């Protein structure tokens, strides 16, 4: 339904795509990651993400991050296929910043209920359908990835 | 209050964040060698003074410094101004400086539902006790993005 991909126009925080998807039972993705880095947000149903020799059964307000070089499976359920939304970003502040939280260690999380991070990535999206750079929306959406990796650190802090 | 950080950002960068209450009759005479510094005045009143203007300034009024620019600022002798100040650089800031009218004049009034008064407090706010270890620099960046996004959407360019 959405999948915006941006130009890597800049190297210390960059926006690279915006994405909307609705599972095929059954069906999902099998591969190396080359994208620096992508968050995505459980919105609706379960699936399946496998990496490094785990299996974890995923469903609404969970989120998983791919990174470049990890090998993934991520499959929709047969019965009640999920809905994720996701962010790619890269930059040499980004990945700084990655290193900040504890959910780059198991690349899996599960949002608390007064968690920041489901509305930054629902507006990013949004933001990213009717994206308008004579609008400004190229600024928007950078403040918008600061506050969600600030989210990440406040919510996944490192010990 | 007067934070200078390093120029550890080249596309974005927080360079200093103060806050000053001037000394009835007194301030500055200089040419601007900082890339560019948004000025609040949250009290009292004062002048400023670029290429032959002299601006009155009160309360909710912004200036803003941009390098090369030779200027004079001073703070009334009947009730000095107290003013916010947000020194930032980096070539995405210098991209969006150049999709807002302020940077025209250098001079403007917060109209009444302006965002921008709270930005500025906040940054200076968090400079006050600035911990990178807690990520108060990734707050800053934020917070200089919505500052600049505000700039833009109050003063837009024609
Ligand atoms: O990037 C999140 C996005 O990934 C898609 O999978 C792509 C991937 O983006 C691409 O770099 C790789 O070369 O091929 C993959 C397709 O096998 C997913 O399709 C999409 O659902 C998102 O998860
Ligand atoms: O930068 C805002 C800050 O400027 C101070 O003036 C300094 C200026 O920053 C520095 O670049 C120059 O070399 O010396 C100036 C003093 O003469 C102001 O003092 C301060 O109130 C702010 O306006």
């Amino acid at each position: 339904i959405l999948w915006k991909k941006y130009v890597k126009e800049n190297f210390e925080m960059n926006v690279d795509e915006c994405g909307i998807e609705q599972g095929i039972p059954g069906l999902g993705y099998n591969y190396e990651v080359l994208k620096n880095a992508v968050i995505h947000y459980v919105t609706k149903g379960y699936g399946t993400f496998k990496f490094n020799g785990k299996v974890y059964n995923l469903k609404q307000g969970d989120i998983f991050i791919l990174l470049k070089g990890m090998q993934v499976e991520y499959v929709a359920s047969i019965d009640d296929p999920w809905e994720y939304y996701w962010i790619g970003f890269s930059g040499s502040n980004a990945n700084e910043y990655l290193n900040r939280t504890s959910i780059t260690n198991s690349c899996v999380a599960n949002c608390e209920e007064n968690s920041k991070i489901p509305q930054i990535i629902l507006n990013m999206c949004e933001i990213s359908k009717t994206y308008n750079p004579s609008r400004s929306d190229d600024i928007l959406l950078l403040k918008e990835l600061y506050s969600l990796l600030y989210a990440l650190i406040e919510e996944f802090p490192k010990p």
